[PDB]
């Protein structure tokens, strides 16, 4: 299922546990940073994926970028499991610079290094 | 300044605690309407007028209903006399592969303390 | 009343647009932010026969940030809808992509939202 | 410039664009089969003097989903960059906004990504 170690298309490492209560917990390496999120613990049974999302704030004991990324996507099971996401990366800014505070992109995760 | 009750422009209620370790925990009401949220924030933001970066996720399942979807909010907290949390969001639904192209909505929410 | 006219966003930009009978948007955009000076060409499209159920009118346009004065090597697209009324408004969300190397492409695109009114805020 | 010609996305859509000398993009966006009911006008803009340091060429375009046969009351904008070479690509992200009432405006806009090739 969702629990496991995943890799995006650029080589980041996403180590996640999907708990019984809908919780996502784990670490993200782009050293390691804390992540938390949520997932649908009772998905549909019609072939649809499992909706999920998580957040990393880019502060650890070694660096602070004053920013945070959220990933929103779905887990698609099968022979080659995948998590397909789109993400928003917001930096702390002054009000005058807030218009350019948020980057957007898309990450796809598999259980194999790219 | 983050811990407490927040209200968006469309009548939703965001009840959050900002923990010392960078955790966001709480509930989102958009009892049957209340959902768990979890996320992260920068616990050591700059002191130069910049906002505090943060994000959180709600999966739209509770003990009463399940939309098979999840929203992530990415944004910044801005303190002061009229404090705000300014966000952009992504809402992904679980879909089949054929319908995945239309799986994700995007928008923006502004939260106030009053 | 209608899309054709001069509009202003919340940050002081000026959007001068003509909505043609064939669905064409043409005009000029002047930005108060970024690596920008004076007017830039815009082109886009709008729904020339919107629904009659109270819905807004879908539209979109593009500015490439090159003119006779500067070139930021970037382009913004706005996607949104015109909402008529006593306080006419165009509500948009936008994507701003810069030309980058492949190694930097992951951070090539900014996202935001602009609301336009015919009265300058 | 390398942009003028026919491009194909990952899901069976096609467009034929002309990149004009002063930055104009004009053409048609259609389906793989290309029947008239699936063809729509596209207009946009591109950077006609891109950097020479290996960076891509920024561009964008819009299609409103109305033609002489149907009208979805919606419009898509694609924002991205052209990357030249033997395996040329246009890499984009897109926003698809539908006309809605104010009560439904919160769910008016889909977001996604498209990659186009010449093959
Ligand atoms: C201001 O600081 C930043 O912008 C920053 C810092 C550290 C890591 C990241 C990072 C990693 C990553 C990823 O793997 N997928 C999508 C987005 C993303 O963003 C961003
Ligand atoms: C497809 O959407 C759903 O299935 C669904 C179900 C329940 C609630 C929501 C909801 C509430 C909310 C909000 O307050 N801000 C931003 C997004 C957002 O989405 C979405
Ligand atoms: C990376 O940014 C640039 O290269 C750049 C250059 C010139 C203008 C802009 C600009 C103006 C504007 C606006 O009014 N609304 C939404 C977006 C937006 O972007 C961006
Ligand atoms: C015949 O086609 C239609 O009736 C129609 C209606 C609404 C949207 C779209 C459409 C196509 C498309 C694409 O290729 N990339 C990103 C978005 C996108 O949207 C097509």
């Amino acid at each position: 299922g969702i629990t496991g170690t995943w890799y995006n298309q650029l080589g980041s490492t996403f180590i996640v546990t999907a708990g019984a209560d809908g919780a996502l917990t784990g670490t993200y390496e782009s050293s390691r940073y804390v992540l938390t999120g949520r997932y649908d613990s009772a998905p549909a049974t019609d072939g649809s994926g499992t909706a999920l999302g998580w957040t990393v704030a880019w502060k650890n004991n070694y660096r602070n970028a004053h920013s945070a990324t959220t990933w929103s996507g779905q887990y698609v099971g099968g022979a080659e499991a995948r998590i397909n996401t789109q993400w928003l990366l917001t930096s702390g800014t002054t009000e005058a610079n807030a218009w350019k505070s948020t980057l957007v992109g898309h990450d796809t995760f598999t259980k194999v290094k790219p």
